[PDB]
């Protein structure tokens, strides 16, 4: 079902109680949360975003933002860059068991010196001026 060629960007953060956010990164250089965008999601990959957020965090959430697609290479990728809230733990069974990952919180103005790849460097340069 996964696109060969066609990826979403799922930019994490947590609202906090006095109107703060903190971003989510992971490491398997840090990351944001990244999956193939599948056959029936490519009408709207935030559905892609939210999936493969609950997967990889056990947080499930809702798409704050949709960036501008834009291309890599591998072969050209498209990326679906978005800004995703978590909100509540994950009941999907996909997230009985993850992948070992480390992560980290981070306020926003820390989080584009951790970035290394330049498809995650897009897309925070591309969104992060909603933080």
């Amino acid at each position: 079902n996964d696109l060969k060629n066609v990826k979403a960007i799922a930019i994490v953060y947590r609202e906090l109680s006095d109107g703060s956010q903190t971003v989510l990164l992971a490491k398997m250089g840090w990351m944001f949360v990244r999956g193939h965008v599948r056959e029936d999601e490519e009408a709207d990959p935030g559905v892609a975003a939210i999936r493969e957020t609950q997967e990889e965090t056990g947080f499930t959430g809702m798409v704050k933002k949709s960036g501008a697609p834009f291309t890599q290479p591998g072969r050209v990728i498209t990326i679906h860059p978005h800004i995703v809230q978590v909100q509540e733990a994950s009941k999907s069974k996909d997230t009985e068991d993850t992948v070992k990952r480390q992560f980290l919180w981070v306020h926003p103005s820390e989080v584009r010196s951790k970035l290394q790849r330049a498809e995650m460097i897009q897309a925070w340069d591309q969104l992060h001026s909603f933080f």
